[PDB]
């Protein structure tokens, strides 16, 4: 099942229709696109096709053959003399090497070699020399009609007659630029009428590579105004069009095609055996559970998935992520030799023991990202992200939210509270405004295509630090299970509470690390949770008396709800991921979705996670994505729908998967927490998160 | 000194340098008015060079095996290393490059140790001068180019193929016992933040480089300059490659550590001279980004006597402010003032009014932070000179104490002392 | 041992890496930053900071007092306290006034100007 069967058979076509016209014409074609790799390179594959079809295939002329610096014709006479001088014809061979000598002339005298050139007093018959450069093209025809008679001398037992020589110039694509011109003409001089060329190029170069000669042979037109870019590409055009009929170029194998056709038709490509399981692990035997049909787009991201537990396909597709997965033939089969285990993550064993590979698997990630997130950067954004990465763990934020308004700033001469944090602390950014700010610029009447490129990777990189530093903590869990039981009996039912929660932060660096990214607030500190009308008039404040008048439970709603001890005047934290400790008659904010990255809440879910190994897994922000999810839930007495929707309706939604679980939690001590009331009063879970 | 394989092998050999003279241009061909027949035979030995060079490879591996005693076992493979390609006059290295293309890319086992994209910048120095009339008539851009450069990389070095070691990031978060191990297991710092070699029992050796590096300031110049404000930008002083490492531990290894033993006296002098060292270390590092107005600025500060300093210091901090103004406040009003009337609290005013400006940010962060230090470091050198001559001035202590313990003598002598 | 001034290195190695590097820093490439940075890593190789010595700017220059650098040109050079050189003992030299202010000291006497 060879992958190019299609481009073979018409090459094999257009050998066929130039095969009945005998009469020393022009016949060349021109291979674009991935022909490349590992064992079924096109060019080879199709040189052995050729040879077993009685043509006769010079040696492939490679860049190393074109770095002599000697030109096309005399390549080809070197290998003619070659393969003559590889046996021992006599009635033949002399005229081909009396051929030999004249073409060698020919190419003497373009080259200003001969005695014509240097000696003062021309001779009559050194004009013969001359004569065989402005005849060359009856020389180079008759030596390789010779030529041909001599290789068919040479076939023992009859087997057949050679049909026709020819060239291919294989590794075109990047050949020193104006070099290729040089070959270009020189085909369009010797080897036009003469063999069957095949040019194997990619896309356009032919043109540029002519462009970058006739501009320089247009200065004084094109600055005088009497022509202009049109007219040098229209002679290239017709050249091009001469030189290489358009019904004789093939394409093959563009990143369209690439992308579309799937994993399994690749991997047989390598090898009829090969295939991927259903944890997207390569596969050899039969499996039988494989998953080969899901095509490279999607398998792209679902195998990242499965080793980093990062589901990266983003909810917006003007984000351009398609920039990443492969690009050709060749990143295909490094991107599987990359990430082919990885110590994948499989959904068997005990759920614990895949966490310490998951961080690895995601630097891994990282570098692979770094290297292919190297040619549209140009200097501001390698510098943004290379501090971004030795920022510590808090300065990045300030780093990305700047950065983002530098892009915004690019398209606002041609108020907002999002684009109103300059002149902000770095301990008062946050995550959720650089989602905000990520939207924003996602919706501003300006620049475009770049921009979401590069908040798309900002978000996997954000992603990515979230994970290692989520996963580093979760390492050192032991450090604080004692926490959690406090927990429980904190708000099962104060200060040394949260002396406690410091302690225990203190002595995890990734988790302080780790509640700094996410300093109090993943979701944007504007959104709107209920879609009637504006955002609200007075729904969002609470007062917060005094402690002997709250109500049962109120601890809970400290944690879950209220991330900030501030009156909703220039050192100051303004969010305090800790424990609060509120004053009297105060005016606070609520953020519904501040549960997850509170540092109790966080270690309790970690502790949970580790230790409890059931069906379920506490969710943990360690992907934007979620918060591309969040913002499109619909969270719709009012207040109630609301918090049930963060406790229960939000567990698209495909992005909360987890490679350890098959449900999400949120918070399991709530679980407990509503039993209690039901002593002091699927369905058992919606009932008990109402 | 095999005789079968070795005269094989020299062949191959005159083979390969005469299809090098041939690419040279250097070979009869290109210098005879007569060409003949048989020289055809040396142009082969260069477009055939392929061929050639894997001979060649193949017979140099079976002389080197037939060199081989008690017979150990069979050679894998040749591999060429190419070291220290991290500053290689640019251009050369493409010329290396293309030469690995053409020669040596499918022959060996060729390691290239460069750095981050040295490779792309190089290639992309010979195609921009390859791309003029492109990319002047925008018929391409750099995105063309860059992705030239990078199928070529791809296919030259796989990415599986690439390893990196050993950044600043993983260089500042390891501890300076696995660094100091790393040069020899018995190394160590102690709790004085001096190097030990024994055992200690006392030592800290788990605080990382990233604060140890502030930590070991102090205990030396008697400074803290890990900044409150994360946004200055320290970390473009601690180390940024294992070698500048080396050499801070170098620099930094006792400078008379300033202990907790003894009578705490004898400290003082010793702690003015690593604050000299201290300023050396930090104009070493602090000469990269400096372009001309902050060395001149720096440079002044220095030789500004002992007054003027605050006013040039004032007037650059200010020269930073303007130059975001155009895209009142009191501290940025005080250019018409005198320099005897801009004290060091307007100075710390008008740096922390910069670090709240709707305006630049990054270097003008750094350059706040490294005035800041350098200000410290001339208060307590000044301090500690003046700690040197205490006696002077022992008697207004006392008189101060007889001024204050229930006038114009007072002010008089405390002139004459000062 | 090299024995050269300043920052003399730096600038040598600039001069030749920034034609070496036209298009690179035209197209935006990179900026001095990379330039300096590369020429950085390469003197701290060359020459570890460590093993560079500086002496007598002119900070300490100028600390200094008159009669130290007398000294240092011959034990027996001072100045009197009419800032004319001397050399037997006088005794009622000025010696301790620092280069600094000893310049205009000496201008004054010379052409009575302060």
């Amino acid at each position: 099942n060879y992958i190019f069967s299609s481009q073979l058979d018409k090459v094999n076509l257009i050998l066929e229709h130039m095969d009945t016209v005998g009469g020393i014409h022009s016949r060349n074609i021109a291979i674009t696109g991935d022909r490349g790799t590992g064992k079924t390179s096109f060019i080879e594959t199709l040189k052995l096709v050729l040879e077993k079809q009685n043509y006769y295939v010079f040696d492939i002329v490679s860049p190393t053959v074109l770095s002599s610096h000697l030109n096309i014709l005399e390549i080809v006479i070197s290998s003619i003399y070659r393969e003559i001088d590889q046996f021992i014809d006599v009635h033949d061979r002399g005229r081909l090497i009396q051929h030999l000598k004249k073409v060698m002339n020919a190419i003497a005298v373009e080259k200003k070699q001969s005695d014509y050139f240097k000696q003062s007093k021309p001779e009559i018959e050194m004009l013969t020399d001359l004569s065989h450069r402005t005849f060359l093209d009856e020389e180079i025809k008759e030596l390789f009609c010779y030529f041909k008679k001599v290789l068919n001398n040479r076939q023992d037992s009859c087997k057949e007659v050679i049909k026709d020589l020819v060239l291919i110039i294989d590794d075109l694509d990047l050949v020193e630029n104006n070099l290729v011109y040089d070959l270009l003409r020189d085909i369009q001089h010797y080897l036009d009428s003469q063999l069957i060329v095949i040019f194997a190029y990619k896309e356009g170069q032919l043109e540029q590579s002519m462009f970058e000669h006739l501009a320089k042979g247009n200065e004084a037109l094109l600055n005088h105004g009497v022509i202009d870019s049109n007219a040098i590409f229209g002679q290239i055009e017709r050249f091009l069009t001469k030189l290489v009929p358009l019904s004789n170029r093939i394409p093959l194998f563009k990143q369209d095609e690439l992308l579309n056709k799937t994993i399994g038709e690749f991997l047989a490509s390598l090898d009829p055996s090969y295939g991927v399981g259903e944890n997207l692990e390569f596969i050899t035997k039969d499996s039988e559970k494989n998953k080969n049909n899901l095509t490279i787009r999607e398998w792209f991201y679902e195998s990242i998935f499965y080793r980093t537990n990062l589901k990266l396909d983003p909810i917006d597709i003007r984000e351009e992520a398609s920039r990443l997965m492969p690009k050709t033939l060749r990143e295909m089969v490094q991107l599987c030799e990359e990430l082919h285990s990885m110590q994948v993550i499989t959904r068997s064993m005990d759920k614990l023991a895949g966490v310490e590979g998951l961080r690895k698997n995601i630097g891994a990630f990282r570098r692979y990202i770094g290297y292919k997130n190297s040619t549209y950067f140009n200097l501001a954004t390698m510098e943004f992200f290379q501090k971004w990465e030795l920022a510590e763990s808090h300065q990045a934020n300030y780093l990305a939210y700047h950065f983002l308004m530098s892009y915004y700033q690019e398209s606002f001469e041609q108020s907002g509270y999002p684009l109103t944090l300059r002149t902000m602390e770095p301990y008062n950014i946050t995550l959720g405004d650089i989602y905000a700010l990520m939207e924003e610029l996602k919706y501003t009447e300006g620049i475009s295509a770049d921009t979401y490129y590069i908040v798309y990777i900002l978000k996997v990189y954000y992603s990515l630090r979230l994970s290692e530093l989520l996963y580093n903590v979760v390492l050192h869990h032991k450090l604080f299970v004692h926490v959690k039981e406090e927990a429980t009996t904190f708000y099962m039912a104060d200060k040394e509470y949260r002396e406690h929660i410091m302690t225990a932060i203190e002595k995890v660096p990734a988790l302080q690390a780790y509640l700094e990214l996410v300093n109090a607030q993943f979701m944007p500190q504007n959104f709107n949770y209920d879609r009637s009308g504006s955002r609200d008039d007075d729904f969002y404040l609470i007062s917060w008396l005094k402690d002997d008048d709250l109500p049962e439970y109120s601890r809970l709603f400290k944690s879950l709800f209220l991330n900030s001890e501030v009156a909703a005047f220039r050192y100051r934290n303004l969010y305090s991921y800790l424990p609060l400790q509120l004053t009297s008659a105060t005016f606070y904010k609520i953020d519904f979705l501040a549960f997850a990255i509170k540092a109790d809440l966080l270690m309790y879910n970690v502790v949970r996670f580790v230790e409890e190994e059931g069906d379920t897994i506490p969710y943990f922000m360690s992907n934007m994505f979620h918060i591309d999810v969040f913002v499109r839930h619909n969270y719709n007495g009012k207040f109630a729908y609301i918090a049930k929707q963060i406790v229960f309706g939000l567990w698209w939604y495909k992005s909360f998967d987890t490679v350890f679980g098959t449900k999400i939690e949120a918070l399991h001590l709530l679980v407990d927490i509503a039993e209690q009331i039901k002593i002091s009063d699927e369905q058992k879970r919606d009932e008990q998160a109402k």
